[PDB]
């Protein structure tokens, strides 16, 4: 996680984040994320690792506006994925419909050295 919290409070203006890891033939798990903004790529992998311990991940995908399923292989992509969720989430609120969980998929592959 975040080494060096210094103060068990966790500040955040925007509501917490909820990541929905698409589980293989087992529904999906919701990773209660409070540091939606203060989230790193590794963190995700650090979490997923607990979700799919028998199935590596490293990276993950997330449906965008055109539901083209993006790919996050670098913190860069992450900030992006989050940049969309919030850009869309806020839109889901102004509209009315309830907000949806950041539907992500643990890119599990065969290789794993």
């Amino acid at each position: 996680g975040s080494s060096g919290s210094s103060g068990p409070f966790c500040a955040m203006e925007n509501q917490v984040l909820v990541i929905r890891i698409k589980i293989p033939n087992s529904g999906a798990v919701d990773w209660t994320v409070h540091s939606g903004p203060q989230l790193l790529f590794r963190d995700v992998l650090d979490v997923i690792g607990q979700v799919l311990p028998e199935a590596t991940t490293t990276a993950f995908e997330y449906e965008d506006e055109d539901g083209d399923r993006i790919t996050v292989r670098s913190d860069e992509e992450m900030k992006a994925m989050l940049s969309y969720y919030y850009s869309t989430v806020m839109e889901q609120q102004v509209n009315g419909q309830l907000i949806e969980p950041l539907q992500i998929f643990p890119r599990s592959g065969p290789s794993s050295g």
